[PDB]
């Protein structure tokens, strides 16, 4: 039977954890260097003669 | 009588004009690294037993 193979492996370093940082969707919004206001925005306008 | 002295001066530099960028509300808002929204804000309870 082909089985599933797991390897040994050592503890885990805290250097390796990311995901506690992004588990939750309002640590998702956290994580922008910005966020999306309204006022960001400016709509082009094409004017007719 | 004492009067209103003016001294000569040269033409504007490009370097020292500051000012086009902050002169209208919106832009100040604009010269903010960020905004502040609802999000950001976290809140101390403090709970009794």
């Amino acid at each position: 039977m082909h089985t599933a193979e797991f390897l040994e492996t050592e503890p885990t370093e805290i250097s390796s954890v990311l995901a506690g940082g992004y588990n939750h969707p309002l640590l998702r919004q956290w994580q922008s260097e910005r966020q999306l206001t309204k006022n960001m925005l400016i709509f082009p306008l094409f004017i007719s003669d």
